[PDB]
């Protein structure tokens, strides 16, 4: 059996017992991530050891704690009690959904605020927003959400549509207090509906579009054996899931010839934050690390048929653990297929005579998943090429508010009286490299422009550098688009037959890093998106490029920290954190539902073939 | 009739009657460009008037000529003997082809060079390769013509395997003379074949490709009338062909209710040029106009059922003229489809209980065309949601060169002895922008960082800012990727619901612009490549960012001398150019033949429309 394998309900089970046989899940007890852990390297010349992390939150208001457990074994291997002021609060809980409003809804403050607006309380939404780090000092080391309100005038209703601005309300969660409640003043709360069902909205719906039918005759030509490991086209990987960071591909590598050459040991979405750019205190505290604070596997929707993955279709159905240790299945939530990506490769030549064309396809392997008003789709693609990309899809309902009377330079107008603050959706992929091995280097390569001048009399050349990163003190870098740079990881000790040292290219988009001004909250806590491209020295701790519990903690964790170290990154089992989002300054046209935009990023091979990969595929019937 | 349509074989048989009728068609005489002009403005009340435009060469000496033509008529409108030693001279001919070759085999230096290097001449080709202006006198007002040679081993061999560096030859074609041999010195000519269709080279074919099926069972969404009219998802627009441009979009519009609004009035890629970055003497001198040299429509592919285009094909077979005024269809050279396009819009909410999911789709308008070793794919995508995108598609064979023993700076290794120098490939996009009519302007807009401090004290805030280009001197701009910015086209004298003028955003690539030195030869012809972002006033005379003649013609030409006009923009009938290009260094996997690269740009509608133009998209079947 893989060691990559998918986590079974058995083992989600097994951890449970573990953890009761060892007195670490009582009753009072709930568990805010759970997980399996990956092999530890080298270690898997040939036996069986499926260990488990788990975070365990204790609702009766005593320290919560971090547990690794083995389920082969049935040993609980470590079990540590968190100081929370120190290293952060557990991931937020599904179970704290409605917390937040049921706490409000019996404040004096908060009903108060509700009165002056005549709102029924039983239509006022609140969320669970997540607290960030501020200036109340009686948050540090207590479990705190915050709550903004929005109106349901019927249970159906979009209540996105209908934000109640100028009020703000935190809760510290465990002792059930209502900490502050903030009214600034009244807006008015926007009146239309933003019901993209209603057909008072939609209009007639059209009856124009005929159908794309995409089939596949005699099934697909990727394989999957042992429950997720995929075989297509030469590629070989396996596909993990996990309730933090969602779909997570292991072990890509490509068959070259009777060759299997390992590319990528490990590739994720390994950190997803969404800061808020309104400088008004009722939203200014607002930065959803949808990853790490909330945890997007947890909430990867079940994905239907023809309607979010079309074509012939094989699913994976994630197991994941419960608030109690009970499994529990996201039904069809990894969707995987291939699709025509157009033509591969064409020339009409006249001198032979040959008419050459080929078509390209990829391998789709994806999940959606949706946190609170925001839904995205995070889409990995492997192309006949050897080209890798991933892609994410933004889409949902935009986070709204009060559009001010005298316009605002940090919100958009979306109807009258409503608006949406600007915001970004910045995203960190973690690539474990393994070009040809684990022995890897990273090149920034720049264009070089040259002077007309001797050497260049017409002054027509130019020319590219690549600069090594030797250490992690300068490892972390930015982009120059008007440059070209991209980086390049490749295997010193790899060389292709024209003995140059085998590589993939990491083509970035070159979108805005975080706007936030450097002294800020989120520039601390998000370091990481503060800069383009950052290559650490692989180490089986240093997992996000947030840290371990991003909630309300401190500025500092994660990778300025691991940074810190200065270890040798040239050729070494090295990390490459890539940092790349969308800017976000919402459109008319993005409301009631917004259509998807995309950002990502993709890695082609530079000489690590020895020539096109493609020649073996052959003209379509 | 639309004055719209495409050329018909009538039509081109008329205008060589009235060439003829009127005496500028002798026996002599060569078509070099043979193209419909638009309507011109206003004009369209309700009355037809088809009026052609053609550049004649002349092979005996005499000077070319610009006519053009009324085929409604029956008359000439104007004709005029052209100075090529100033306005340039004309298109290269699809008879010059082997004229390079030929002339080159008698020539004694020639053959001297081909002995010494032990090649068998009637193996060697030569193409005609654009001469650009440099320091020969002998060449001002002459038809030159440049030649490198490639040596085929057999009829069926791929000659860009085996260049033969070192040596160059310079030919003016219409004296039949060779005025310049140089050899620099040998080379070894590499080796190593270059056939993609030999299995030796390919290995056995991959039996592991599945059949991708994609049909249409009723048919297409779109409709065709009047043979190029489309309508499509409420997109109405017509599909133009032009010999040079190749195709083009006229009148794309949107059906928002009962108003057709427009939005671009004419789009088109107006020129596209692959500068070299090689300062060998052999090649420094390359810089190949596709376009405005070679003419990319009369090259146009006839695409295969199944293998250039896959689903339900609607084609086009565009009709131009030969050299002689014959007309001729490229068969099937033009694809029209839609395609699905993954997810639309989805949001699952957890308040309202409502699951929603809606699918996209693109129509798209498609041709291939080869340009000696390139070949390129022009696709032009209109969204359900209201995004128009272009994208380029890059293969073919690399263009060859020695790989010098010493390593290079400005050409990559491929295979033994087998250089690709460095090259970019630049396209100019012309856009005569109509939103809601033609009275437009232009602003740039940045992302605004905001600083921590009074007004923003936890600094968190973000801005936008946008400055409206009012005049032709001020419109010349350029990227800036770290600031995200875009250019909005609005119309200030339309308003959407909210008040705010309607408008659409240009979101580039922000990809390397022109490398060469500003003081270069490539530089003064292909100025617009320098920049991103070009907008000028509407002139019907104003057609390329090259110039009309761009084939030897000196420095200055076409967007520069335009803008020195400095007319007003600000409010009135526009056109935006927009520059963006790949850079392109060869690697190994672009050997023997290139898996497809693209570049491209979008337009988004940025509160263009009230509310989300997709609510009335129905759920799939
Ligand atoms: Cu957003
Ligand atoms: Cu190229
Ligand atoms: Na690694
Ligand atoms: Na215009």
């Amino acid at each position: 059996a893989s060691p990559f394998r998918l986590a079974s309900a058995g083992e989600i089970s097994e951890v449970q017992g573990i953890l009761r046989t060892a007195g670490l899940l009582g009753p009072e007890k709930r568990i805010a991530y759970l997980g399996v852990l990956d092999p530890a390297r080298g270690a898997g010349s040939e036996a069986e050891d499926r260990r488990f992390r788990v975070f365990i939150h204790d609702v009766s208001g005593a320290r919560p704690q971090e547990v690794t457990v083995s389920v082969t074994n049935g040993t609980v291997i470590s079990a540590v009690e968190l100081d929370t002021a120190a290293t952060g609060e557990l991931p937020v809980l599904e179970e704290e959904f409605e917390v937040v409003e049921q706490l409000l809804a019996t404040d004096e403050r908060w009903l108060k605020a509700l009165a002056a607006r005549n709102l029924d309380v039983s239509k006022v939404r609140v969320a669970p927003l997540s607290a960030g780090v501020f200036e109340y000092a009686e948050e540090r080391g207590r479990r705190i959400l915050r709550g903004l309100a929005f109106v349901q005038d019927f249970p159906e209703d979009s209540a996105w549509a209908h934000p109640v601005d100028g009020l703000v309300a935190y809760v510290d969660v465990v002792s059930k207090e209502v900490t502050r409640v903030i009214d600034t003043g009244v807006f008015p709360v926007p009146a239309e509906h933003g019901n993209y069902t209603d057909p008072e909205l939609t209009g007639p719906l059209r009856t124009t579009q005929k159908p794309i039918s995409i089939t596949q005759p005699e099934g697909p030509s990727f394989t999957v054996t042992g429950g997720n490991h995929i075989e297509w086209e030469k590629w070989s990987l396996d596909v993990g899931f996990d309730v933090r960071e969602g779909v997570v591909l292991h072990n890509i590598a490509f068959r070259d010839g009777d060759r299997l050459r390992p590319i990528i040991n490990r590739a994720s979405i390994a950190e997803m934050v969404v800061p808020y750019g309104d400088p008004s205190p009722i939203r200014s505290w607002q930065n959803y690390f949808d990853t790490g604070e909330y945890l997007v596997g947890q909430y990867a929707n079940s994905l239907e048929l023809g309607c979010d993955c079309l074509g012939d279709i094989t699913y994976l159905s994630p197991v994941i653990s419960d608030a109690f240790g009970n499994p529990r299945e996201i039904r069809n939530g990894i969707c995987m297929h291939e699709e025509d990506w157009g033509i591969l490769a064409k020339h009409s030549d006249l001198w032979s005579g040959i008419n050459y064309t080929r078509r390209n396809r990829r391998m789709v392997i994806s999940f959606f998943t949706t946190i609170g008003n925001y839904d995205y789709g995070f889409y990995w693609y492997l192309y006949l090429d050897g080209t890798i990309e991933f892609e994410a899809k933004a889409t949902g309902v935009v986070f709204t508010s009060a559009f001010p009377e005298g316009g605002s330079d940090n919100i958009s107008q979306l109807a009258p009286g409503l608006g949406a603050p600007f915001h970004q959706h910045i995203f960190s992929a973690r690539l474990d490299m393994a070009i040809d091995g684990f022995t890897n280097r990273v090149e920034e390569e720049d264009v070089v422009r040259q002077t007309m001048g001797p050497g260049n009399e017409r002054g027509n050349a130019f020319s590219r550098k690549r600069t090594v990163l030797t250490r992690e003190s300068e490892a972390v870098r930015e982009a120059d688009a008007r440059t070209g740079r991209t980086w390049i990881i490749s295997n010193p000790e790899s060389k292709n037959r024209l003995n140059e040292p085998v590589g993939y290219k990491l083509h970035a988009h070159n979108q805005p890093t975080l706007l936030a001004d450097p002294g800020s909250s989120i520039a601390r806590r998000a370091a990481f998106a503060t800069k383009d491209l950052w290559v650490t020295r692989y180490a089986d701790d240093e997992r996000y490029p947030t840290g371990d519990f991003v909630n309300q903690h401190s500025g500092g964790a994660g990778l300025p920290s691991y940074i810190a170290q200065d270890r040798d990154i040239d050729g070494q089992d090295i990390v490459v954190w890539h940092t790349f989002g969308l800017t976000h300054f919402p459109r008319v046209e993005d409301w009631p539902i917004m259509p998807v935009d995309t950002v990502g990023f993709k890695l082609r091979p530079e000489g690590f073939f020895d020539r096109s990969p493609v020649l073996d595929v052959p003209a379509n019937p």
